[PDB]
């Protein structure tokens, strides 16, 4: 499926380029129109909460989830068990765990045990290094942490990992997704980044990728969610 995405900071829809462009304070109508076009899942990044978990945009997130009829996965500053629980209580379908999944795997394994694998998405940034290894990093501006995508996935398979979001931070690579999806067919991989036009979606068909996250291309009016879904399903 196509997974339309918004980044939110203080109620504002923004485009990440780190440069930020204002696309207005209307996230709910935007999300509603994404769902209206057939989206089965939506993705939100709470950039305010990522900067300071104390300022997690829970009231806004509550409104947004209430305002659509499809599950929303939400990330941004998910550091503690309490963070996960707060988002779920707000009505979020899945909590996106990013840096903490790299930093404290034994702790996050406990979260799988408490919340269940259907409630959690592990978001991993990947750099392909000179050797061709898929190196995990916690962000685009930090060095690699010294664990491969495969090694980290295999860390969480024993607690029933089901959802992994993989962003290539090294138009959009296809080989990356083909490889990992084939190796772990019991995991539903999502791809993020590199979607600049409709042909980029077509390119990911047949790779085995389950979900294609699309953010900026929808904001920039390159194509619609309906067109993305039509291309994805054909």
């Amino acid at each position: 499926m196509i997974i339309p995405a918004l980044d939110l900071i203080g109620g504002t829809v923004v485009r990440v380029v780190a440069r930020l462009r204002d696309y207005g304070n209307d996230p709910l109508p935007r999300l509603q129109d994404y769902a209206a076009q057939g989206a089965g899942v939506l993705h939100l990044v709470d950039l305010t909460g990522a900067k300071d978990p104390a300022k997690r945009q829970i009231p806004l997130i509550k409104t947004l989830v209430a305002g659509v009829n499809v599950p929303v996965q939400v990330g941004g500053g998910v550091r503690t068990e309490e963070d996960v629980a707060a988002l779920l209580k707000a009505g979020v379908a899945r909590v996106v765990i990013a840096s903490t999944a790299v930093k404290s795997p034994d702790v996050v394994k406990g979260w799988f045990e408490r919340f269940g694998a259907q409630a959690l998405v592990l978001a991993l940034d990947v750099r392909i290094d000179e050797h061709g290894t898929k190196q995990v990093a916690v962000s685009g501006w930090q060095e690699n942490s010294g664990v491969s995508l495969e090694q980290l996935v295999e860390t969480y398979l024993p607690v029933g990992l089901k959802h992994v979001l993989c962003t290539d931070i090294s138009a959009g690579n296809v080989s990356l997704y083909e490889e990992v999806c084939a190796r772990y067919p019991q995991i539903a991989f999502q791809s993020s980044g590199g979607i600049g036009d409709i042909d980029d979606i077509a390119a990911l068909r047949g790779t085995g990728v389950r979900g294609v996250i699309v953010g900026r291309a929808l904001l920039e009016g390159k194509f619609t969610v309906k067109e993305a879904i039509q291309c994805w399903q054909n």
